[PDB]
């Protein structure tokens, strides 16, 4: 048929490290992102400047795209979930 | 890093009652949430052009429970319940 | 308790002005409700879209989000698609339970 599959990144930090996350995005090779703006939430460490960074990848770079993240989630507010999509043209993102 | 499977929940609601819905969740044990605002949309009661979404990832065992403790809010009000299955990092 | 049902859920992504064109599709399609998330930014093959830049607030990115059930994502994305060959954007099929089909379906 006509869907294929893929993963879907939703990335929740701290509005001030956008640029680090998007750059880590584009060095792995990521191919696009979208990024949801003004958020509040309440988490460990308080309640809320957030942002979601939604992020279609390849099941080949969350992986790697954890491990990057791993550090700066180590001394940084945030989270990463990982999700199931299916798309129609998978070109688009590899 | 080892991924874990957790539940996401997509709470889309009117805004004036954001805070019974996350006290809702906080006296449930949920152990965070994130909140979109300004939002527009359709539904069976027309036209938004307000509403807000909460997003918040729990464990399995809360989705029961969460759902009954809104029961009764949604079935006088607006608003839609989406549970996603996601996975999360943990090293 | 609550018994819970499969649905799918689209994310549509594209710019504000061709907003009326995807809702369009889906009241046609027989889509019930549909969430807007507004004012974006992204990066695409194109280049990037910075919503705060927008000089019309309703020129900016925005993501549609339906929840719809199984059968209407093929006639949708087939609607979608030639679109998507002429113009910026995305759609991601996700799975989702929900608890009251009939407000969907
Ligand atoms: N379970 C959760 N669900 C939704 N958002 C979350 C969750 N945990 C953390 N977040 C988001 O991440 C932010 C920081 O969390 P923390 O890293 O725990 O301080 C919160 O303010 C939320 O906006
Ligand atoms: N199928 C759907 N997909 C996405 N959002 C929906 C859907 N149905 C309802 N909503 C959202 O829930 C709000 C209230 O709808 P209702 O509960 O039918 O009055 C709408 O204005 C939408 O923002
Ligand atoms: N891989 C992706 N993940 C998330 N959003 C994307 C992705 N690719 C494109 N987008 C969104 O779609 C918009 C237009 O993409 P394009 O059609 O490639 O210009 C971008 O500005 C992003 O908002
Ligand atoms: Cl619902």
């Amino acid at each position: 048929i006509k869907l294929y599959p893929l993963k879907k990144l939703e990335i929740i930090l701290e509005g001030a490290h956008k640029e680090f996350a998007t750059d880590l995005l584009d060095r792995a090779g990521v191919k696009g992102y979208t990024i949801v703006g003004n958020l509040s939430g309440k988490g460990s460490h308080g309640m809320y400047a957030l942002i979601m960074i939604i992020a279609a990848v390849p099941e080949e770079l969350v992986g790697p795209l954890l491990e990057g993240f791993q550090p700066f989630f180590e001394a940084h507010s945030g989270v990463v979930f990982v999700h199931d999509i299916q798309v129609g043209r998978p070109i688009k993102f590899r």
